[PDB]
This record gives structure tokens, C-alpha cells and sequence, in this order.
């Protein structure tokens, strides 16, 4: 942390911050979502961290460079130590990206080495060649070496992500899936874990081995699990909660933007709201279907009416304001609503859809306040203007993610959040092969568009290409997209160190200090 010439710091440096829901785990190669990477950022430091504007930085790297965007090599700082005292090495990055990479761990982040295209991953991934032909080296204790298959020119920008993090090699052999554990596990980041007690809290200790440890300022951080919105708000207000999960209730923000306004912080954020469509369940598998879905939805009524919290009605997965997205707004978007549900309307009943034989399915949603109300008002939507019936079910947060990944489900509550700031962090994940791609979308022409994104050496072919790719994810309506996110949380006045500057969201609770109040 930066404290400010003339603060006055708080005597206790505690805090505590509502993280959504209880983790998927603490494992930085079982985890795929926000809350599992709030925690993970404190605890697991990888080869560059985002500074606290979202710059990737140094991390366990200090410097670093590149042969023609196809090797990297980086420079590990000498004192980089784990929690235990003992150094953290190449040897270490080693291990860990072959982990990820292995079939047998089931990393839902596998292909996150696709997308940055280390040597070899493919292979690795379909058990063709063992994990250890993964093209990572350690050139020598403080030195990393990457080989990718092609020039990639933002490589970097993804190392900042925990999948790339790196694990502690002997927790893992000796206590296999209890290595995260309190008493067995080992981290490497600003902090250490202090207790883990599943469904009521997270807390976090200063770890002193950390290389930047004196610059460190919170010594105590707590991440609780409080999927209801209103809860998170109620728990903040009453002063447990410093800083809410940045999902806002319907039922209060109104009002908590007149009665607390300096304290309702309102920025970017690269995210996407949408539903995920099962593409290969019938009948969703009928591109009929799921256009009539994605045009019956009224964006105007659920992001202005229904919610109205500064988010933007969507009409692509990746949101336009990211770093290199140049998209073509559809025609669909610019029509009327009416015209919109006419066409779907039309489209359903081309697909065999009647009165008498109607469509009727389910909306999967992680429990939530926010996601259950405009679940509601969506299937109020879907029910008028396509006469559609949806069964709404919740499930908590580790849950819910299973089933998507198991396609047992018809249509989901979604939210993609880039990983690093390029359009591929979103487009990636559909690829047919993706260990992200939930939507079970498989398409070869998708899929030939995002590969010659690298085969050309310039950005606006590049850009181009992103855009004819989501333009291919449009015509087959792969997802419906709702609305692209807002990042609307509540912070007390007293946490300093917040900007809200970074369209990631990528906060690191060693860089946030208390004001004295």
C-alpha cells in the first residue's frame, strides 16, 4: 500500500469484505470465478500482479523480456518466499503450469495455456504427451522461460491471472486435496490463511514472508460468503462490512445512492451479463430457438427499468469498451422491441412452438437477490412477448458451476469478467475445445476466425477478426447478452487505496490501508 503523505492511519489495520458466495475452492488451479479469485490475489502471487490502477506488474518477476512475443523470459526477484520461509523459485512456476496443463488435475482454467498458446498444451491437454513437455523451463532457480507456438505480442497481460499462480509443490504431494487447509497449506502472496469455516468466513493474516511484506498495511482481512445482496448492504450499513461483494440489491440502491452517495462507488468494469444458452441440448440446439430467446428479451426494460444501476444493454459477449474490441453493433439492436418479438415470435413458431405445445424450460441462477429478481422479470418478459414458461431454480454458487460445466441445464444465469484486457480473454472461452466454453458452443468457423488472429502480425486485422467472430457468435446466437456490468460496490470512507480505476477489478488487499475514524 501507498499511504498518502499526511493520513492518519487507523491504530487497527483490519478489514472485511463480503465476497459473494463460499468459494469453489482455495486451490488456484480448481477455481474459475470472482470470489475464488478475491481470495486468491492475496494469497497466490504469480509472475506479474496488476499494480493498483490494473497495470500488469512485476509479481514474483521483476523484469522480464521477450524473442519476437515467442519466448519469455522472466527474471524472478531473489527474496520472493513462500509463508514457510523457503524461496520461491522457476522451479516452482514449473511445476505448477504442468499442473495446470495435466488432464488429471481438471482444471476448469486447463486451456488458459491455449490462450496464451504455450508449446505444446494441446497435446498435453488430449493426453497425446505427458505434462511435462509443456514449454516452461527453469533456466536456473530465479530464471522462468516460456516457449509459445506463435507470436503473442499481449502474453504477459494474461500472467496476472490465479491459474498462472504458483502452488507449493510438497502441500500438494503430501496432502492432496486437504493442502489448503489451515494447518497444511502455504502461500506465497502479501497474506496467509488464518481460518477457513465453510459458509461463514475467510480471514486472512499479514504474511511476513512476503518480499513486499513492509510496504503491507492491513494485517487482518476477512472475506465472507453473504450471496444476498441486501444482507451484504444490511451488514455493511450496520458496520461489519467495509466493503460489499460489487453485486447491488434492487430493492435498496436507489436509495443507498441519496442517503450514501461517497460511499456507492460506480466504475468500469469488463464484464458481461448474460444467459448461457446449453447448445447442445435439444431444443436448444436449434439456432430458431435460441434467436427468439435473445430478441423476446427487453434490454431496455431489465437494465433501465428493472435494475437500473448504470449498466448498458448488451448485444455481444465481449463488452466494446475492452482494449481492442472494434464491434459492429447488429441490426437487431437498433430495431424496436415489437419488431424484436414479432421475429421471435415467428422464429418459435417455425420451430414447431404453438399454444397448445408451448416452450417450456429452465433458468439455472446462483442464489442470489439480484439474480432471482431479474430471473423473475425476465421469465415475465419471455412469458409476454414469446409466450415462453421458465422454471427458475437456484443453486449455491460451487454448485451451479458444476452444472454448467456437467451441460445439465437448459439456460443459465451468466457473467463472464476479462482475465486480462483483450478480447481473446472473452472470445477464448467459446472456442469448441475451451475448458471455460460452458455454453457447450461448438464452432468451426468461430473457431478458425480467433485462430488467425495470431497468424497476422497487425491490430486492425486483429480487430477485425474479433469483431467478425462475435459476429459469428451473434448469428448463431450461442448466448442471449443482457447487459454489460457496471462494477457498483459499497466502500466505507475510511478504506483508502480503492480507485476503482482498474476495469478488472483485479484488488489486492495489501495495497488498502484504514483512514482513522
Amino acid at each position: 500500500a501507498d499511504v498518502p503523505a499526511g493520513v492518519q492511519l487507523a491504530d487497527k489495520q483490519t478489514l472485511v469484505r463480503n465476497n459473494g458466495s463460499e468459494v469453489q475452492s482455495l486451490d488456484p488451479h480448481k477455481i474459475e470465478g470472482v470470489p475464488e479469485s478475491n481470495v486468491s490475489r492475496d494469497l497466490f502471487e504469480g509472475l506479474l500482479i496488476s499494480d493498483v490502477e490494473g497495470h500488469p506488474s512485476p509479481g514474483v518477476a521483476e523484469k522480464w523480456e521477450n524473442k519476437d512475443f515467442k519466448v519469455w523470459t522472466f527474471h524472478l526477484r531473489e527474496n520472493a518466499k513462500w509463508s514457510d520461509g523457503t524461496p520461491v523459485t522457476a522451479h516452482d512456476f514449473v511445476y505448477s503450469w504442468q499442473r495446470l496443463a495435466d488432464p488429471n488435475t481438471a482444471s476448469p482454467y486447463a486451456s488458459y495455456l491455449q490462450y496464451g498458446h504455450i508449446a505444446n498444451i494441446d497435446d498435453i491437454i488430449a493426453g497425446k504427451k505427458p505434462a511435462t513437455d509443456l514449454g516452461v523451463k527453469a533456466l536456473d532457480d530465479h530464471t522462468f522461460e516460456v516457449t509459445l507456438s506463435e507470436p503473442v505480442p499481449y502474453f504477459y497481460k494474461l500472467l496476472v491471472h490465479p491459474s498462472v499462480s504458483p502452488v507449493p509443490k510438497s502441500a500438494v504431494e503430501k496432502f492432496g486435496d486437504k493442502w489448503t487447509q489451515p494447518a497444511n497449506i502455504v502461500t506465497n502472496g502479501a497474506y496467509k490463511l488464518k481460518n477457513w469455516v465453510v459458509n461463514e468466513r475467510i480471514v486472512l493474516e499479514r504474511n511476513p514472508q512476503y518480499w513486499d511484506n513492509a510496504k503491507t498495511v492491513i494485517n487482518q482481512v476477512t472475506y465472507l460468503p453473504i450471496s444476498s445482496e441486501v444482507t451484504d448492504v444490511n451488514r455493511y450499513r450496520s458496520g461489519e462490512i467495509d466493503m460489499t461483494y460489487n453485486n447491488m440489491p434492487i430493492e435498496l440502491f436507489q436509495k443507498l445512492k441519496k442517503e450514501i452517495p461517497n460511499e456507492v462507488r460506480v466504475d468500469p468494469y469488463l464484464c458481461t451479463y448474460y444467459y448461457e444458452i446449453n447448445n447442445q441440448k435439444a431444443p436448444f440446439n436449434d439456432v430458431r430457438v435460441r434467436t427468439a430467446l435473445k430478441l423476446a428479451l427487453d434490454r431496455d426494460i431489465i437494465v433501465n427499468k428493472v435494475k437500473n444501476q448504470g449498466d448498458l444493454p448488451a448485444y455481444s459477449y465481449t463488452p466494446p469498451y475492452t482494449d481492442g474490441a472494434k464491434l459492429v453493433e447488429p441490426e437487431w439492436f437498433k430495431w424496436s422491441q415489437q419488431k424484436r418479438n414479432e421475429e421471435a415470435k415467428k422464429l418459435l413458431a417455425e420451430a414447431g412452438f404453438t399454444a397448445d405445445k408451448p416452450l417450456t424450460f429452465d433458468l439455472l441462477y446462483n442464489t442470489s437477490d439480484l439474480h432471482k429478481k431479474l430471473a423473475i422479470a425476465v421469465a415475465s418478459i419471455w412469458k409476454k412477448n414469446l409466450g415462453v414458461n421458465v422454471n427458475l431454480e437456484n443453486q449455491e454458487w460451487k454448485t451451479f458451476l458444476d452444472t454448467r460445466h456437467q451441460g445439465t441445464f437448459d439456460v443459465a444465469r451468466a457473467g463472464w469478467c476479462a482475465d486480462y484486457n483483450e478480447p481473446t480473454s472473452f472470445l477464448n472461452t467459446m472456442l469448441s475445445d475451451s475448458s471455460n466454453n460452458t455454453a457447450h458452443y461448438k464452432s468451426p468457423a468461430f473457431d478458425k476466425l480467433i485462430a488467425d488472429t495470431l497468424k497476422v502480425a497487425d491490430d486492425t486485422q486483429r480487430s477485425e477478426l474479433y469483431a467478425k467472430a462475435e459476429q459469428q457468435l451473434d448469428k448463431d446466437s450461442a448466448i442471449v447478452p443482457v447487459y454489460y456490468y457496471v462494477n457498483a460496490r459499497l466502500v466505507k470512507p475510511w478504506v483508502g487505496g480503492y480507485t476503482g480505476k482498474d476495469p478488472l477489478d483485479n484488488i489486492y488487499v495489501k495495497n488498502l490501508y484504514i483512514i482513522k475514524h
